[PDB]
This record gives structure tokens, sequence and C-alpha cells, in this order.
């Protein structure tokens, strides 16, 4: 390999932007700019963006991906359908996908994930719901498949003497949802959704008084830390939710900064909420791959050719490139990157939150372990 | 229209076959046999297979499909995938999805389903449970989805005092799942799997010890009249499961018949379990198509032109024929087809069995309404 090639796919239809495509040209720069004994091959990211909701289009950018030479896929983050037709591609043509995304809810070559496991964001909510002396609680869902995303709760309250509540916005306004809630009397409200509706449902929530010390949130999304509740929430709330950033990591100055400054180019400095998951998602997926190929390339020599769409043709390294992914070991902004057998993150921690007025605090560590 | 044609797609990988191509022909025969005043067009169908497990098969398949001038497209029964793309590809062309198998878990256009939707399936279910005294239960499910396909039933646990103990096959022998389900020493087993998966789980229960008088068990699939259980059942027993036949229609003698000869052309007359019901919802289904094309053609010229793959043009009248399928009222082999705004079955019944040495005997109905 004269160069290190992977594909990113971004899918990004919000006014300011997450800062997707930033994030990788700094991780680019970042592992570029540090020679290396022996000097190692310079790292290239090819960007494609989807700006339709079409599997025709999706499959079209792969097949523009495949002749390009590339040791890997990366995204899209935030659209599901088309992430599993770029996992199946990917599949055939046994070049790795790099996920980071939520898992998809419901492939042989294997492929990993960044983003937390189900079953994992599940836990972390159980151990929320442990600290309350496992009460019973209320579900919101965005999207009916909240069950099966959450079933490891969802069957732990099956089985418990606690009642569960499930209530589906699919689809306007939750109001009325939040009304039966209420005659429920039940505290403890879950709510899974992305981050947009998370807000939404807090904000008719609050004007229906139920933001009072009776009530407890817990949300799933792991973008909490830019969900922002001003004039929602006083210095304490019971509004709680997780976090995988590590502010500490010594890129996250650069990090936020850089990444204001791509938010402030279509909207006002002001409105920039913090640095978004996913785009840290995909710095650390970079840094990922390169690690792995470079492991890989001491003990065979790995070459691209082209492949395509119309051709049967597999990557001869794909399998061996897999199992090097495996191995990976990582410091990123989200905290330890490591995977298990089933290419699941492994071995991290999820911060608990508590919202407030500026921003949050930190009130506890979920571990995976 | 010099013919009214639709065409159908078949997906079956059985020794035996389920016999969905002559069911087509025999209701083809049936509708042009039968010369009305005044005289209508000749009914086509046109059949495709699709014999691997590829989206890109199906749609190449939909792609030959558009250029033949058709008023809708039956099937694939027992391909939820391709169902999907089926589906997806006939709204973008505004060509009626006549859907015949199991609702795809988790579209613009409408379609319509002749299969019963997932919440009547919890119904019937949980009106078996009634009659049990709504007991506490396990169920044991071929997929995870089955906590989505039993949302209704599921929700309804989650705010019960009783439990429900879930547990996925998800991934080969179901022995040591039974062995848990027995140790927690609860009666009433529900079993969410297609006909195959559900024999074989009862046949482990049988050798556990697991089909005596405490046990009662509930399964969903809707082929439970071909599921064959001898040597594991008596006369009488727990097994319970639905029927959607009606074996009174004037034509179910001709179509047992008939799918007896098609089944012993590749296997025995004697290994024939009776018709599949993937096959007898094909027969209706065209009967269905027919009745809307006719009604909507008194009010308005049908007319069908090639569409394709590479062109955005749709056709005229699938607006207006799907609310004309919206409008059928037919009696069909299974039963009373009707449909409601969802394009779902409506005002019909389920029978419910009770599985018994040679067969079986009809217990009770649920009615849809
Ligand atoms: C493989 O290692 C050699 C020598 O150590 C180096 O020249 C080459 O750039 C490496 N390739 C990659 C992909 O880093
Ligand atoms: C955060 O980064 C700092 C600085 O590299 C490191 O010391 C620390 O271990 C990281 N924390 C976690 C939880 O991974
Ligand atoms: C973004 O940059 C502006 C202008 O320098 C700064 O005032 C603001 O606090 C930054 N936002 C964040 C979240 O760092
Ligand atoms: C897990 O990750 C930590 C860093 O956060 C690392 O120090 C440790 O070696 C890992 N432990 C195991 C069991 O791999
Ligand atoms: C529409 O009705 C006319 C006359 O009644 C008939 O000739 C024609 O065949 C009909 N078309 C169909 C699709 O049945
Ligand atoms: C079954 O078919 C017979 C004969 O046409 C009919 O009388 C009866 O209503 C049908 N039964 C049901 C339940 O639809
Ligand atoms: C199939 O046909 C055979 C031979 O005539 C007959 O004995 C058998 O009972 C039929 N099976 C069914 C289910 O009707
Ligand atoms: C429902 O179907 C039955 C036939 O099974 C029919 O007689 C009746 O008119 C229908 N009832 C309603 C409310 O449409």
């Amino acid at each position: 390999l004269s160069s290190l090639r992977m594909a990113a796919i971004l899918d990004d239809q919000t006014v300011c932007g997450r800062g997707e495509r930033l994030a990788l040209a700094l991780a680019r720069e970042q592992i570029n700019g540090i020679i290396e004994v022996p000097a190692k091959a310079r790292v290239e990211v090819d960007i494609f963006e989807l700006q339709r909701d079409s599997q025709y289009e999706t499959t079209d950018t792969m097949c523009q991906i495949l002749p390009k030479g590339v040791v890997s896929v990366l995204g899209p983050s935030s659209s599901p359908a088309s992430a599993s037709t770029v996992s199946h591609i990917c599949g055939e043509k046994e070049i790795p996908h790099i996920k980071v995304g939520p898992e998809e809810t419901p492939l042989r070559f294997a492929s990993v994930s960044l983003y937390p496991s189900n079953e994992d964001v599940s836990l972390a909510v159980s151990r929320i719901l442990k600290s309350f002396n496992y009460p019973s609680a209320s579900l919101i869902c965005a999207k009916a498949e909240c069950l099966l995303r959450l079933e490891e709760l969802v069957r732990g309250f099956l089985i418990s003497k606690e009642t569960l509540s499930v209530r589906m916005l699919d689809s306007r306004d939750p109001t009325p949802l939040l009304k039966e809630i209420r005659d429920d009397k039940v505290s403890t409200i879950i709510i899974d959704a992305n981050a947009s509706i998370s807000h939404l449902v807090l904000r008719k929530a609050s004007e229906l008084g139920m933001t009072s010390a009776f009530y407890k949130y817990i949300l799933t999304t792991m973008d909490f830390p830019i969900l922002h509740l001003d004039g929602i929430v006083e210095d304490s709330s019971n509004i709680l939710g997780f976090s995988m950033f590590n502010t500490s990591h010594p890129f996250y100055p650069e990090f936020v900064r850089s990444l204001n400054m791509s938010w402030r180019e279509n909207c006002e400095a002001s409105t920039y909420p913090g640095p978004a998951l996913s785009a840290a998602l995909m710095f650390d997926a970079v840094h990922v791959v390169v690690s792995a190929v470079r492991e890989l390339n001491r003990s065979q020599e790995i070459g691209v050719k082209p492949l395509a769409c119309t051709s049967a043709n597999i990557w001869p390294h794909g399998t061996s490139l897999m199992n090097y992914l495996r191995m990976v070991e990582y410091d990123g902004l989200t905290g330890r990157v490591e995977f298990n057998s089933k290419g699941q993150r492994t071995n991290y921690t999820l911060r608990i939150l508590e919202k407030s007025r500026q921003g949050h605090r930190e009130i506890g560590v979920w571990y995976s372990n």
C-alpha cells in the first residue's frame, strides 16, 4: 500500500451539521503528522454523502466506493437502513464495515461497531433503575422497535413484580401520551428517542408540570450532552442520561474548538451545543482502522485491487483485517475502544449525567464489565 | 385493457412445494371460466420465482415485472425482506402490492394484506389466555423480532400481575431452553415460530415429558392445520393454534385435491399434509384484485403502459385501485376478505384448533370484531 485509504459515508441533513466531515479530516491530519519509525503509509479518507432517503442511492454510493481500493468503510452514523445496506455489500466483498451508530434492530462476514450495543444501553438504564430501588416505570418510544432495542430491560420487567407502561409516539405531539402517563401516577419515565424528539418530550412534560421533583427521567440518547434544556431545568434536576466523551483526552480541546468553527459557518457560535458524538465516533473509527491495518501489515503484505459491484471478487485481506480490528486497544475521544468476539465495544464506560440549567453534572459511571 | 394482468412472486425452496403456482392457475381458471354480462377481460397471472436470498435478485425481478403492464403484484409469501423490497418499488411506481404473509416487523403509498395483522395474532393468543384465566406464561421465539410482532400481548403482560418469561432460539436445539422453562414451573407456553420450528420445539418438549396435562401450548403459526404431531399427541391434547381455512368454501375440495396432485409429483401422496395457507391466500388474492379492478373499470377507463426501473413514471390508476381494493368484500378459501383503512383484514375469524393424533378439532373462534 502506497496509501492507507478508507471510505466514510455521511448522511447529515441538519441545519448546522454534526461536523463528521471535519472530524474525519482532523483524525487523518493527526495521524499523518506523527512520523513513525519505520515510516508508515499516508492515511486517506474518501468521503461520500447520502442526500436522499434511498437505498438505491446508498447502493450506488457503495458501487462508487469499491473501485477505489479501500481497507474499510465507515458509517453512516444516523441512517440505520443505509447502514444495513452498507454492511451487506461490505460483507459480500469482505471489506470491513466500521459502524458508528445504533445497533440495527433487528450477516456472516464480521463487522465492528464503536456505538454501544443495545444490551449495553439496556444494562445502563437498568443500573440507574437499581439506584431508584427498581421501581415501576413508563417507557416512551419514538419507534415501536424500542421494545427490541430495549429487550433486555423489557424481559426484566416481564418477570418482575414491577410494571412498565409502554407508549409510542408513532405520531405528532406527545402531550396526550404524557397525560396518560400522568394518570398512571408512576414517577420514572424512560425516553427512548433521538435528541430532538427527547427534547420535545421533555418540553411538553415541563409544560404539564411533569418535571417536578416527583418525576424522574432516564434518556437513552448518547447525545445527551448536547441536549440543552434551558428554561426547563434548574441547577439540579431528575433528568438523567449518558455520555461517552472523555473530555480529558489530549485532543478533546482542539476537537471541540474545531467543531465550533465548523458549526459557526452555517450558524451562530452561541448556538453550538458542543461536539456531536457521531463526529467523535468517526474520529475514533479512523484511528481504529489505522491501528489494525498497521498491525496486520507487520505479518502480511496488504494490497488492494479495484472491486466492483459487477464482479464477485472479494478483498483477500478482509478476513484477516477483521481479526486485527478485534485486537485493537485504543484510547479515544469516546473512551477506551476494544471489541469483543461479536465486534461490540467492551471494557468501556458510560458516564451518567444529570441535566442542569447550563449543562450537566456527572453523578455516576456504568461499567460494561 | 385487453387483459387484466397481475404478477405474482414466489419464493419456495421446500422439497414438496406449497403449491402456490398451481393455486394461482386455479384462481385464474375459475375466474376466466365464468362468462359474465357484460363480458370481462381475461385474467392473466405472470409468475416470477425467487431462488436466492438476495435483494439484488428481488429488485431485478421487479424490474422485469414493471414493463409487463400489471395492475398488482402479489407476494412473496414467506420472504419478509423480499416482500419489503417489493412494497417499496410498488409504492414508488404506484402499483398495488397485495401481501400474503406476515406483517413486516418493524411507506406512503398504501398496500393491502390478506394475512392477519400482528395485532390480530396477539389478540387471538390473548383470547386463548383469557380462557386459561389469564395465567403467567413463557414465550419461545424463533426470532428476537417476536417481541415486536407480539407487542400487544407483551404490553399487556408488562402491566399485569402475571409474568412472561421470554426465550429465543437464536440458535440450534431448543432443549436447553425448554429445560429452563420446565424449571420455572409455569404451565402455558406460547410458541412464535414457523411450522417446522414449532414442530421441532414440540418434539423436544414431548421428549422431556413436557406434553403432559399440566402444560398448555399456544402456537402463532397460521399453518397449524398442516403441522402433524403424529406420535406426540393423543386424541385430545393441550396444543392449540389457529386456522383461516373455510373448508366449506365451494372450491375447497378441488383446491385440496388439486394441491394433493401438485404435492405428489415431487413426493408421496401419503406425506401431503393438506393445503398450505399461503397457497390459499394467493388464490384469494387473485380474486380480490380482479374484483377491485372490475369495479374500478365501471367508473374509469383503466390502461397500462410499460413502467421501468429507469423511469420515474408512475401508474396513474394506482391510487384509485388502492381505494377500490379497500372496498372489496370477498368470500374466500381463507374466509371473509375485507380491509380496513390501514389495508389490513377486518371482519373475519380465526378458528381455534386443538391438535389430535390424526389432525385436529375446532374448539372455538376468535372474531376480529
Ligand atoms: C507496511 O510496513 C512497511 C515497512 O515497515 C511500510 O513501508 C508500509 O508503509 C506499511 N504499510 C502501511 C499500510 O502502513
Ligand atoms: C481520558 O483521557 C485521559 C488522558 O489521556 C486518560 O488519562 C484517561 O484514562 C481517559 N479516561 C477514560 C475513562 O478512558
Ligand atoms: C464556541 O466558540 C465561542 C466563540 O469563541 C465560545 O464563546 C463558545 O463558548 C464555544 N462553545 C463551546 C460549546 O465551546
Ligand atoms: C480495560 O481498559 C482499561 C483502560 O480504560 C485498561 O487499563 C485495562 O487494561 C483494560 N482491562 C482489561 C481487562 O482489558
Ligand atoms: C371494462 O368494462 C368493459 C365493458 O363492460 C369490458 O369490455 C372490459 O373488458 C372491462 N375491462 C376489464 C379490465 O374487465
Ligand atoms: C364458508 O363457506 C360457506 C359456503 O360458501 C359459507 O356458507 C360460509 O359463510 C363460509 N364461512 C365463513 C366463516 O366465512
Ligand atoms: C391425497 O390423495 C391421496 C390419494 O388419493 C389420499 O389418500 C389422501 O387422503 C389425500 N390427502 C389429503 C390430505 O387429502
Ligand atoms: C362481516 O362479514 C360477514 C360474512 O362473514 C357479512 O355477512 C357481514 O355483512 C359483515 N359485517 C359487517 C359489519 O360488515
